[PDB]
């Protein structure tokens, strides 16, 4: 099987806005979770070809990845802060949708969320 087409990460129609909501998921919430020792499996989308997963596609029909948020802010694809966190959250759920949960995966991306989680708690007011 091949892989499908990476998530969209630009799109001109879409109205653009810098919201101190926005800057805070690039400048904060990406920049703390892009450098984070556990960040390398989920710092691009899944290359099941690569990493023979035949069925990785068949399962995770709503893909997401740090790169991909990452384009997307750089882009301002995103209108609303939701957006982005709704982009964050599918992420992790398809890395525990996939993987077994004993998987060292699944503790990585826990630790990941757990940081994201604190993150986002101390998001700026609108
Ligand atoms: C022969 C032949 C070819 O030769 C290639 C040589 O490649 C190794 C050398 N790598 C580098 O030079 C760059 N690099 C960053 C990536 O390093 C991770 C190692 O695997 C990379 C490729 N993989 C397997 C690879 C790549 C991407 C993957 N994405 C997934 C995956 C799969 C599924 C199913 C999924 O749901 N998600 C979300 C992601 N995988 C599968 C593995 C994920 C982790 O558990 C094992 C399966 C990927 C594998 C690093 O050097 C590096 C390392 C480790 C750390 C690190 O974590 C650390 C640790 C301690 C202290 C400090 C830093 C940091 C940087």
């Amino acid at each position: 099987s091949m892989n499908p087409p990476p998530p969209e990460t630009s799109n001109p129609n879409k109205p653009k806005r810098q919201t101190n909501q926005l800057q805070y998921l690039l400048r904060v919430v990406l920049k703390t979770l892009w450098k984070h020792q556990f960040a390398w499996p989920f710092q691009q989308p899944v290359d099941a070809v690569k990493l023979n997963l035949p069925d990785y596609y068949k399962i995770i029909k709503t893909p997401m990845d740090m790169g991909t948020i990452k384009k997307r802010l750089e882009n301002n694809y995103y209108w609303n802060a939701q957006e982005c966190i709704q982009d964050f959250n599918t992420m992790f759920t398809n890395c525990y949708i996939y993987n077994k949960p004993g998987d060292d995966i699944v503790l990585m991306a826990e630790a990941l969320e757990k940081l994201f989680l604190q993150k986002i708690n101390e998001l700026p007011t609108e």
